[PDB]
């Protein structure tokens, strides 16, 4: 990773990745941490945005599991963790498209 011009947030590791791409389910999971971590399981924030529809769920896990979603749409997922002071920044907008409906399939 280049600092260069902007965009170099030094993301502490959390860099949503599509686990599985489903019709009505979709699946993310984000690490990138180091071990030997003292107490105090920490927590991270997740916050889904729709083009009508947005809604956030607080993930106490870096994996979540999104389902009752509809087929061919784009889902914006971005997940932060949390701190006692001075919380990490919201992810950038991933974007992230759900299975397609029932359809042909190429031979």
């Amino acid at each position: 990773g280049s600092s260069g011009s902007s965009g170099a947030e030094s993301l502490s590791g959390l860099s949503l990745k599509l686990v599985k791409k489903e019709p009505r389910q979709l699946e993310l999971t984000w690490a990138g941490s180091r071990p030997r971590n003292p107490g105090g399981n920490l927590s991270y924030e997740l916050h889904v945005l729709n083009q009508d529809e947005e809604w956030h769920q607080m993930v106490l896990e870096p994996r979540v599991l999104l389902t009752k979603l509809q087929p061919d749409t784009t889902y914006i997922v971005r997940v932060r963790t949390l701190t006692p002071l001075g919380p990490g920044p919201f992810s950038p907008d991933h974007e992230f498209r759900t299975s397609p409906p029932s359809g042909p399939s190429s031979g």
